[PDB]
Order: structure tokens, then sequence, then C-alpha cells
């Protein structure tokens, strides 16, 4: 569970989106500990979409000891799919993956942060530590959310499903990239002083009760007896959540790290007034938000779900990245790709 | 940091053994809980155990609906009897997730301890422990933590939320219930006393390591029948001489015993120690008073193994050998066990 | 490198064999160790050449830790074939193996009996030694021989791979299978008191110069050797042996050097002219693992990664692990650490 | 046990360092060598050889076809040149497997140390184990025995006969020159006076164990590149603090030093040995003398480290470190080695 | 499903116990059964069984592709051991249509004696029995055999290919282990001694008669329901013994059910009710010899024809006598299935 030394790495650098500045952080916060820690590696510019998907699918994994996503939550996203994609996916899912933040959503690396020990550190001190990370060579085993959609698609998760409130304000802040990882505060802020619900059915395996999905019937089934039948059909947000930290300053899930084969499940049903989401998404700065007594926020850990949105398509956010649908499910599988982290 | 909250105002049955605090739990819980639990607006009920396996069968019958909370004032031995009794429920799966509480009153109160050293507090002992646990049961906040699943050589499963001891620990467990009146210390005594009479047991220890797991109640898919050989996947240990086996899933082992000074287990992680035959008293008596204040590993002894991990099986090796569970003796010829991530609740903060 | 404990095994055992006591050996002197060590066993018995082979090449092998052969080196040779067979190789190979001995040629059990620190010990005394090398469930990677006959045959050795005196004697020999190891004595002299030499021609690849696995060494055998490659001048031969251990039989230490290096064999062979008083000499030396300290200027020795022979006159008789094998050229490649055997 | 033999009679070179012995190299191969010869029907040639590569360039340009056997008369370091001589040549592969022996004069007599050992001698020294290793050559019985390849960051390419060694015992050989004339005893004296300065090494070792190999000279298929990593089922150490590291071919260290008790290397095996940092000065004293008897496994102190390998790489943090490559003084950034099974042929019993 | 013939030539399995026919059965196979399979061109291979539920794991593991038919060279208990063994894999429904066979070795061999029965043989013992099994499988010869599903209330699924006995029956298989290396014999000696003690057990029994995942039992209600309505609930609550019995032999000399062959999905159910005598019983188990206990109309003895039946002993619990192996609850309760599996025979 250790990268050798020296190795070489492949780093897979996003020059654009969030700052502009990804590259020169590159050389000024992450090279010079690569270099001290030996690890060669090689950049590539991801140019756009599905750039990197491709890159990876097509790459001759053999050449690299890990590779190296600098960028955030939605390159990972790619290179994950992309390795999942290939005829040896067996074996090359089994490649090493780090992530260096410099995006916008940055879950990820705020995460593998967070299970280091760190403080809740942002920006330059985040990539530094998450560099660190890398430099100490140590790789632990991370889940895998297996997801299914309406028209047949499957995608892998490695972060987050979100649907509603969380969705929306993925989606909107886009036309501010530019506030960087405050473009979600302004973007909740104003979904929550204009708050508004959504309508489906929520379906899962809690714990108690490509590769095969065996918890899963097709879409199309009614779910198994022994699945539990979300009775509420009016939610603010259903959110899916692989790790401790939606975003850098987001510390969602206050319990940690999961365990294999295991996701942590929230909803806020509807009902609940803007002044409590607005003292609850504050509160989980600190992972504060469920020492509050309210009724409305549901917390489940979970083997599988079904979301189907009533009436026609919800937006749905996988790590990060939109997507339309009418009806997704999913099952996490254990262990099933090597980080670095500490 | 906490994932959960009891209600304000709420009722809480408390499950009292009157035999403890070495007799006085009772006067305990009326000078030192009852007046913060009314001014906390925290309703309780009193109902008293003291027989083996009472508190277990009333928990199992309870309707657990009219509380907020279990309250368990004694010691680790009566914390595992609620949680042994949630489990053998039809309804287990959500009958488990009633929160509990532990209030230090009995013999041995790691689990208490650990909280109260979770929570930020001083290593505090007796009263002012007793204190700092009723002040968490104020403040109301909730932690999930693990359950060990365990099984025997005779086919029993039981679960264990803090403990399983072997060998040297086991002994002084058992042996010390004379000296229980000197309250925590008899520890310190039945130690002291064995460690000059040491001896050592035989037996093969294996175990599932965190970093090397692939892709009635709960099953434990990681075990295999105990006729079985161990998943070659396992670490299987090579030596065949013990001066103890541990499987902890906490910080401390006593309100005074900083076992484990790494940090809190994560979710479905617990810790694993054993010592290895051929120890020199002096180095093991190091160890152990080092342990007050959680600088035995600071030491490396060598003698001494610690490993993060899911499961373990453990065999002695010449006949039905002696367990502590929770602090609770039990023997068998062979014992494995699983954790379970997060599976029950409990007052901390 | 260590079989499982509990672990259960699959005992191949040829109850006639060697004097055809197998069984009862079995049952006196193996099977109380094993209830020792915790280790179940079923026993299949053979009935004839090529049943270990079929056996092994279609058996189910996730049911079991490791497959114990209790016979002689031929059966061994059988079930190594069996598992080289079948198209799962790769990864069949790798099940464990173990040799109890209970033929009359037992020149991989008693190699094996040296190896872990024992003294040259025969009959039961071996039996047992090796059984407590089972019970212990270490587990060591050993050499295999790859071979290509003439017809185009692609067959394994675990042992040896002989030509002349000895292929001879042990053909001549197979009537005295019921003498134990004192069949290749009497074999010896026998053919010591007509002793022939057999024309051919010989090359190999010394350590130095240096579907099935591929053999990277060899080209096919129409084309010449390939010219790194040392081709004896000698052409007339009383014996060539390829041996990958140290013993060639219980009582005969072959290879004082010992346990061949990974990816390494023992080549040796006498060239035409030596006496018969000599040969004679060398082969008695032989039990003590002395025969080298002679000067014999007709005895030769190399380790090698390669060979090839080709016995010009017709058809050659071979030993192959002892089994009989006819052919007008052969060659091999020995591959390192190719599967495992119990050892210590 | 020979695997060979010399002819009767036979003729043999011997390479003779006059300055060793304290001088008297010439004068101990007289009284104590020389009259066995002559009743053995030995022949010889002396050639005197005291300069810098002098004995190196004699055998690399040498016709070996005129001598039966090179014998060496002086330490491991000359046995060390002769070898590296037969490997330069272009005709190596045959100019190696000329018989070697080796004559003790002087200290540093590890290789005639081991092979009296092999024969089944006491560990005797000085003239006795002269008058040993010449009775040897005169029962003229061969055995191969193994050659350790070895290849430095700078590029170079050597090879060793007896051992490689860094930290400690390396520091010792080099500070330990100047008192050779009190003989093997100045290894003893060197280790007490560097004991009172322990200092520990920094640096990366691993190594290829035995079990665990699957499927200009000699290829070193074992070996990749020093500016790559290690093959991933190579071991590396996860200790990088050390006070010594050992790589040894045969039983001594030195004619009362039996540093490798637990058997002789089988072919294209070496020992591995290392000492992690921490052990006490005491401790590490008491292993050295208990060297003398080869007990010094029976201690299982825990910070040395015996293994069998067939490879290892080692590279020194902090620029360049001193090691000693059979006895003589080498600087490197980085080293890493692999055995060849059987390679040269010498005389032994 | 398919036809009554094993290919030939063919290879097949043959599972020995060697602690059998006295420690006989395998020189027994070596001078009795081998010439003739060499003669029939019967390959084989032979496979040594120690432990109980040895040869169940093995049949359970095994490559079933490899043979044209599994032989069985012990007892009763062996067969047992084959069939669940088969019924335990998850191809339980290819693997039950693999051939088995019979060969008796020592004693214990009710199934053999039945097969040689229907063959046309007359009643013969020791080797007359083994070489007629032997001729048996060289004719290469199958018929379909009823196989009877039971179910414990402790939620145990097992199978049984020739018999569930209780009471009286069940003792005296238990009790005669402590001489099992007296044969045969040693079951009329176990009757001697249990007569001399004759007891009754108590016990609530049910069955369906003929008149009126795993396969799927649907004569069976949850042991917890009562019977349905139209099953015979028998008045009784005390027994010397009952036993289901598949065939029409309980041992090479005991010949139980003359009343003709079990027709598919039928099995045979006997009880004897309290109150008989001593030489009576004794009278019942000499004349069953030669098939004659049926004559005395002994009120007794009763016998019906049954496809399924319910036994709850309630003396506490009560051990049972599955195909001779031992076994103890509370409740057991099973349905015939018809010809459900092949076997040798003529
Ligand atoms: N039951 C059997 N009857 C006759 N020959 C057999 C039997 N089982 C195996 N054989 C064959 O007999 C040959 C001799 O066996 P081997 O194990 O080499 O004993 P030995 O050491 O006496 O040569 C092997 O080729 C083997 O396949
Ligand atoms: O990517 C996004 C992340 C957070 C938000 N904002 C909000 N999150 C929440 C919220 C509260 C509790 C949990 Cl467990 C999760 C999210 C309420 S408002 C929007 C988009
Ligand atoms: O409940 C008991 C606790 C400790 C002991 N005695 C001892 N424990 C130890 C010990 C040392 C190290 C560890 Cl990690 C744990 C326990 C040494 S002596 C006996 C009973
Ligand atoms: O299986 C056999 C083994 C040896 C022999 N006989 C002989 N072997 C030899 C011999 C001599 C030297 C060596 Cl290195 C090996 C065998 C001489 S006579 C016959 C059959
Ligand atoms: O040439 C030298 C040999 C030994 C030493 N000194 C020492 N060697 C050791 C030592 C201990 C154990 C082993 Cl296996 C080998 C050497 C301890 S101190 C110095 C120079
Ligand atoms: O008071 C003194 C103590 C030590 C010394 N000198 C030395 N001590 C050592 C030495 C060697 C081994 C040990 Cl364990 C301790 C000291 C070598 S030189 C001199 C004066
Ligand atoms: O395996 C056994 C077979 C028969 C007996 N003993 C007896 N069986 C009977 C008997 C009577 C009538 C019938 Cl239909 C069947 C058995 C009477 S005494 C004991 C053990
Ligand atoms: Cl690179
Ligand atoms: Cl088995
Ligand atoms: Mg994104
Ligand atoms: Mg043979």
């Amino acid at each position: 569970g250790v990268l050798p030394r020296p190795c070489r790495v492949l780093v897979l650098l996003n020059p654009r989106g969030g700052k502009g500045k990804a590259l020169q952080l590159f050389r000024s916060h992450v090279q010079p500990l690569l270099a001290e820690a030996e690890i060669s590696f090689t950049l590539m510019l991801t140019e756009r979409r599905n750039h990197a998907r491709e890159l990876v699918r097509s790459e001759e994994l053999g050449r690299w000891d890990a590779l190296v996503v600098m960028s955030g939550d939605g390159l990972m996203h790619e290179v994950v799919n992309g390795l999942m994609e290939r005829p040896d996916w067996e074996t090359a899912i089994q490649k090493p993956l780090c992530s260096l933040p410099a995006g916008s959503g940055n879950a990820l690396a705020a995460s593998l942060n967070h299970y280091a020990g760190y403080e809740q550190v942002t920006n330059e001190d985040l990539l530094t530590n998450c560099t660190l990370l890398l430099c100490r060579r140590l790789l632990s085993p991370m889940n895998l959310l297996s997801l299914h959609t309406a028209s047949g698609l499957r995608l892998f998760s490695v972060l987050s499903l979100a649907w509603g409130f969380i969705a929306d304000v993925d989606l909107e802040s886009e036309k501010y990239r530019r506030l960087g990882e405050m473009r979600f505060t302004l973007g909740t802020f104003l979904r929550l002083a204009a708050l508004r619900t959504y309508r489906g059915r929520l379906a899962y395996l809690p714990v108690g009760r490509g590769p095969v999905d065996a918890h899963l019937v097709p879409l199309e089934e009614p779910v198994p007896s022994h699945w539990t039948v979300v009775p509420d059909e009016d939610f603010v947000l259903v959110l899916a959540l692989l790790h401790s930290h939606l975003g850098s300053e987001m510390f969602a899930a206050p319990m940690g790290r999961c365990a294999a084969g295991v996701m942590h499940l929230f909803y806020v049903r509807a009902g609940v007034s803007r002044a409590m989401l607005l003292r609850l998404f504050l509160a989980m700065e600190k992972g504060r938000h469920m020492e509050y007594e309210c009724p409305y926020l549901v917390y489940v850990p979970v083997v599988a779900f079904r979301l189907e949105p009533k009436d026609g398509k919800g937006v749905f956010a996988v790590d990060g990245e939109l997507m339309v649908s009418e009806a997704v499910q999913g099952q996490v599988h254990p262990n099933y790709f090597w980080m670095v982290s500490g």
C-alpha cells in the first residue's frame, strides 16, 4: 500500500477552471516537494470536455506508478470513469490515484486532508498538505458508487450524488466559477432566501440488511420488499456522499471517513424554515449541523439507493457535475480503488 | 463533534446497578446526577438491576418508543448486557439505534473513560468522571460507535462494545474481582502481583488489517467457520507464545489506562494489541505504568505489537482459554470477531 | 510460503508401485502424523500409467491446499505434466505439491530430505522425514525442465533427463522394481558387464553465456544450435544426465554441489573410453557424494540453463524422471522457481 | 563433499604479498607451506605482488593453461584482486574456472577462516590456520563458490568473493588500518573505540529474499538500474536508520568471527544482516563478543535482522557512504548487487 | 430426466469406505468387483473415505463431468452422504441426475438388498450379494428412484434415500454401534436386548395417505401450522416404533415391505402401537427375514402407503435413524419426491 521510490506520475492538470492558476500553483507549491520526494512527473494539460476521460481510456498505464489529478472533483470523476470504460477496467481501476486541489470543488482533497489529521485548511495550504500526502506515498482503498440511469447509462461516482437544493446551487453556481469556493455560498444563500422544494421517491438499502450490482433490481421493477421506501415525497435535497466533506469548508459528514462498502445518505424533508437551513448550512462548516434538533434532516448509512423524481426530469450533480435524469439508482462497492492518503 | 442530538426536553430510562460505586450507585445517582438532569429538563425513571442478565432481559422486552435514551449506570458489564439485549431482539435493526449513555458507577468504566477523553476532558476518575459523563448527557450530543461481533468454538454469537482480552489481562480481571472494593486500583494490584507470578499462554492469532480488505443479527462477511483455516489475505502471527491478546474498540482500557493513544478508531476499525512471550517483567511493568499517560508506545518494545484490524481469530491451544469480554469472564476454545461500523449511538460530546 | 492450518490435501497413492506397500505405509507412518498436524487427506489410488495424469488434468483444484504424491518420481512426473497439460496451466502449476517416498526410485524425496538437513536415510526413515516436512507446511519453489522432442512432443521434467547407461539401466531394471533402491545397483552391475557406448551429439548453454511458457533459449530442432552454445567435440558417450536436484536416487548423491540455483540444472556426461573398473568406482563413490573427488577425465560437469541432445544412429532411449521415452532428439530449457513443493 | 579435484602431481602459481603477516608472508611460505607442497607433489612458482592492482593485472594477462591452480597468499584483499582480474578478461567465462586457493597471511582472512570451518577444523588462527589451509591444498579437493556482482551509482561494476559492509563495520575496517601491526585483534580495539561514539547511518535498504524469486561480463538479471525503484516483489526495509548492513557470502567475517552460524549458503544465496538504530553500546558489544563462538543469534536481539537473499540495494542518505568490499575501502552514493551461483572454484575439504 | 442406461465404455468414480466388510472393502473390491468391471470396459477410480461427511464434501465439490456414474461401496449411510452432497450444490438440479450405484460392503446394505430383489435375484448376502450388484453395474441399466425430503423444527432440510426410523429401530441402530464390529447380526442382538427392555416412546404421528433453492414440498405446511385437514392424524400417542421406508428391504436379510415395490412418489409407513408382547415383536422381527411378518395380522403392526408424514416426539426429544445415520429432534416431516434420481438396477 505504498508507491515505489523513485516513481513516476502522470499529472493531468486543468490549466483553467476555478482560477486560471492551476499550472503556476503546481509549479510553486507542488513541484518543489515532488523533487525532494523523487517523484518525477509528466504534465498533461486537459483542454475541454471528456479530454481527460479519453486520455485515460487510451493510456498505457504501465508507464505510470500513479495518476495525479489537479483540478477539482470533476476531473477525478472523468479519470475514474475513463478507467472504468476500458476493456481492462479490472486491473486499470487499481492504478493508484491522487487528488491535488485547484478547482472550486475540492471535496475529495478536503476529505483526505481531514482523514490525515489536518485542520480544515483551504486553497494553498490545502494544496501543500495534499501534496505532502502524495510525497509520503502511502495508499488506502476507497469506495466507489456504481450508478444506473433511466436510459440505461452506467456511470461511477467517487464523491457524491445530489438532488434538489444541492444540484441547483451547483448548476446555477457556474456563472461564478469566479468566486472560487465562495461561489457555493452565494449560490446557496440566494437559493435559500428564495427556497423551494422538489418531488420524488427515495428508497435505500441500509447497512443492517463493470462489477455486478447484486443489490440492485432493474429500474423498471419495484425495489425489493426489504428496502426502505421513504414515506415523504417532498424534499429540499437528497444527498449520497462517500466522504467526510462536500467542499473544503463543508464538513458535511461529521462521523468522518466511511467504512468499506458504506455511503452516507442524507435528506432534508420539506417543511424547514429558511432560517433553520441557513443555521444548518452555516453549522456544516464546522460539522455541527447534526448537533441541532431538526426532524427535517435525516441521516442513514447505506449500501444502495434509488431516487425517482416525480413528474419528468430532476437535475442531478454527480461529483459536482450536472446530469439530467428521471431515475437513478446506485450501489457502493467497497475498497475498489487506491488513493494516496495518510 | 456530534452526529445527532437528544430532543429537549426528553425522557430517559435509567438502569442502575445498586451494588455498584461499590454499594452506592443509587446515592451517587441522587447526589451527582439527578440535580443535573433536573436543570437539563431530562425526565427519568430509575429501574434497578443487580441480578445477571436482568438488564439484558428488560432491554429485550422494553417498548423502546417511550424513551429518548437508555442510561446505564454501572460498569462496562452493564453496557455489554444492554447492547446484547437490544441485538437479540427480532427488531434489532431498529432497536440498536436507541441512543445509549454510560454513567460510571461500577468497577471498570473504560467506556465512560473513553468518552470523557473524546470530549476533551482530563483523565478523571470516580465522581469527577461521573459528573463529566452526566454533563455530556446534559448536552445531549450523540455519536455512532463500532460494535464487535463475536463467535465462540461452542457456536455462541455475542457482541462487545469495548474489548476482548485473553492472557494476562483476562486473568488479572477474573482474579481481581475480590479486591473490587478497592475500586479501580484493583487492576493495579492484580497486575503487580501477577507480573511477579507471570504465566504465559500458548495459542494462534490471525487477523485482517484494515489495509488488506478488498472488494439472527448482521452477517459477519469477513469471517469463515472456525474449523476452516483463515482466508489467505489475513496475517497469521508466527509466534504462538503470548503474555496477552487485546482487541479494543476505544481509547481506554480503564479510567486510568490510556491504552490506545494513537487516534480514535475509524468506522469499522478496532485496535489489536498482543504481547509475545519472553518479555522482561520490568519492561512489562514500565509498559503498564506508562499506560496511564498513554506513553507506552513511545518505548518501542518490539515485543509489543499493535495493528488496526477489521477482524481476528484467536485459538488457545491447550484447552478452553479464559477471556474477558467487556470485563465479563467467558471461557472457550476459540473465538473470532469482526467489527461493524457505527452500529449504535452514544451520548458523547 | 506456508500451507494453511488446518488444511486439506489430495493424496494420489500408487498402491502397488515399488514393493507394493504404499497403502499400509501410508496407514502406519503417514496418517498418524497428519492427524496430529490437522491435515485432512483424501486418498485416490492410481490404476495404471497416465491415470494420475488424467485425474489431475481434470481435477477441481480449488478444493485442495496441496497435492501429495505417494509413490516414486514417476507419479510426480505424471502429476506435474497433468497440471501443465491443462488450459489453466498457469495457475494450476502453482498448486503446492509434496512427494512422499514409496516407489523404488525416490530421488526427489531424497533431495528434499537432504535440503531439510537430515541424513541420507532410506525407506521408512525417509518416508517419516518427508512426512515431518509436510506437517510443518513450509513451501519453496523448484525449477522445472521444459522439453521438446523430434516428433514435436512437449513434456516437463521435475528431476532428470538421462540417456546412455542410466536410461538403459532404468528400462532393463524394471523387473527388479521389488528390490527398492537395489534395483539400480544390480541394474548397474549387469550393464557394466556389457558396457556399451552410444553415439550422439550434445550441445548446451552454460550459466555464464546467458501453450506453456516460452523456451526463449531454444530454437527449432531442425535448425543448428545458436553460435553461442557449446557443442561437445566428443560424440561417443557412456551417459548424459541432466539433473535438477542433488540426488539421483535415495542413495545416489549425484550432485554433491547440492541444490541448484534458480533456473539452473546440473548436466553430467561420461565420455567413451572409461574403463569398467573406473565407472564402477564413480558409481559406488556416488553413494556418499564422493565421485567427483576422483581424477577422471571422462566425467564432465557443467551447470546449464539449456541443452540439446541428438542420438545419431536412430532412435535413442531416454529416461525422463525415470519414465522411459524413445526419441531421435531432445532439447530443453530449465525455468526458475516454477512450482511449490513442501520442503525445509 | 568435494565437487572436483586437482591433478596429482600438479603445478600452481603462488601470488604472495611480502608486506602481509607483518612482512613475514614469504618467510611463513618458506616455513609452513613449502615443505607440505614438496610432500604433496605440488610444484609451485612464487610471484611477489605488493603494489596496487599488480596481482589483478598479472591474472588478467596470464596464460592460465600453464597452471592447475592459482594460490593467493595474503588476505581477502588479494583474493578480491585476483577474482576481479579473471572477470575483467575477455575470456572471463573460462578464466573464472581456474581453481583458486586462499592461504592466510596477516589479518583480514575471512575467506580462509570459512573454508577451514567448512572442512571441519576448529577455529584456529595465525600459523595453525595457514597450516590447515595448506593441508586443504595438499588434499586437492575443489568446491564451487558464489560470487557477488556489484554496481555503484558512479557506474562501476565489481565483484566480491566475501562481503559488502556499510556503517559501523566499514568504519572500523577503515579506522582500524593503523593498528594493522596488532593482527585480528585490531577489529576488537576498533569496535571497542568506535562504540564510544556509536553513530547511526541513514539509508535505504531493499533486498530480494530467496523464497520470493519467481520465474561486459555476466548479466545481473535480478537488478534494475539504480535510478528506477526496485521491483515490487523485493522487500524495502522500513527503518532508514542503521548501525550496520552486511552482505556476507560465507560463515566467517574474520578468523575469530563466526558471523553466520545458521548454515552454509546454498548456490546463488548469501546472508544479509543489518542492525537497526537504537541498540545499546553494550548489546552491540555482546553481539560482537558472542560472534567468536557463533552465538550472537542466540540473544534474539530485536535490532539485528538476518535474511537469506539473492540481491540487495543500499543507498546511503546524505551523499556518499563508506563501504568495505572484501575488507577494502570503497566510497559511493549507492550500491546494489546480486549473487551468482557457484561461479568460481576453490580448494576446500 | 433422460434414458436409463450407462455409456459403454464408461468411467466411474468409486467411493469406498475401507473400514468396511470388517476392513475388507478394498480387498472385496479387488477380488470381486474389479475383474467384472474390466470385462465390461468400465474404467474406475477409487477414492477412500475416512471421516463422517467426507463423502458428502467430496461429492459437493466434485467436477461431475469426469464421471458417468458414482459408485458407493460401503453401506446405506455413504449413499445418504452422496445424495445430500449432490442436493447441497448450487447446481443441485443437474447434479442430482448423475447416476448412482450401490455396492454392498459389510453391514447396512438395505438399498443394495432392495436392488438385488427388484432385479429378480434370490435374497443373498456378503460376497454373493456384492457380485450381483456388480453384475447390475456391468449391465449398465438404471431406474428412477424416490427421494424423501425432510424438514426439521430447527430449520434443517435434508434428504433420505431409504428410511426414517424412530423408537425401537432407532435405539437399536444407536446402541448397536458399541459392537458394530459384529456386522448385520448386531441388529439381531440389539433387538434381543431392547426387547427384554421393551419400552414405548411418546409422540404424535400424522400422514397423507396415497388415496388422497431445493425442490418444493407442496404437501407440507410449516411445522407450526397444524397439519392440513385431509391428513390422517393417528390417535395413539405411544409407539414402539415408526418407520418411513422407501424400499422393500431394511437390511440384506430383512425383507420388511413384501407387498410390492413402491410406485413413483409413494413410500411405506409402518408403525407398531403400544401393547404388543415381546414374543410377538420378536416373531415379527424373525419372520421378516423371508417377508412373512405381515401374514400375522397382528393388530399392533400398522401399514399404510403415504406420500407425506409428520412425526412429533413428545417426550422432549427423539433420536432418529435416517438411512441408518443418527440424528436427534423434537419434530420432523417429509414428502416423497417421485422418480427423483437414477440408480443402477435391474
Ligand atoms: N496402479 C498401478 N499399476 C501399475 N502401474 C502404475 C499404477 N499407478 C501408476 N503406475 C505407473 O507405474 C510407473 C512407475 O512409477 P514410479 O512412481 O516411477 O515408481 P518407481 O520409483 O518404482 O519407478 C509410473 O509411470 C506410474 O504412472
Ligand atoms: O454543492 C453544494 C453544497 C452545499 C450547498 N448548500 C447547502 N447544503 C445544505 C446541506 C445541509 C446538510 C447536509 Cl448533510 C448537506 C447539505 C443545506 S444548503 C449547495 C451546493
Ligand atoms: O483490565 C486490566 C488491564 C491491564 C492489566 N494489566 C496489564 N496491561 C498491560 C498492557 C500493556 C500494553 C497494552 Cl497496549 C495494554 C495493556 C500491561 S499489564 C490487567 C487487567
Ligand atoms: O537410475 C539410475 C541411476 C544410476 C545408474 N547407474 C550409474 N550411474 C552412474 C553415474 C556416474 C556419475 C554421475 Cl554424476 C551420475 C551417474 C554411473 S553408473 C543407473 C540407473
Ligand atoms: O570487520 C569488522 C567486523 C566486525 C566489526 N564490529 C562489529 N561487528 C558486529 C556484528 C554483529 C553482528 C553481526 Cl551478524 C555482524 C557483525 C558488531 S560490532 C568491525 C569490523
Ligand atoms: O570514563 C570513561 C568511560 C568510557 C571511556 N572510553 C570508552 N568507552 C568505550 C565504550 C565501549 C563500549 C561501551 Cl558499552 C561503552 C564504552 C569505548 S572507549 C573512557 C572513560
Ligand atoms: O435396523 C434395525 C432393524 C430392525 C430392528 N428391529 C426390529 N424391527 C422390527 C420390525 C417389525 C416390523 C417391521 Cl415392518 C419392521 C421392523 C421388529 S424388531 C432394529 C434395528
Ligand atoms: Cl515522468
Ligand atoms: Cl480431505
Ligand atoms: Mg465538479
Ligand atoms: Mg519413474
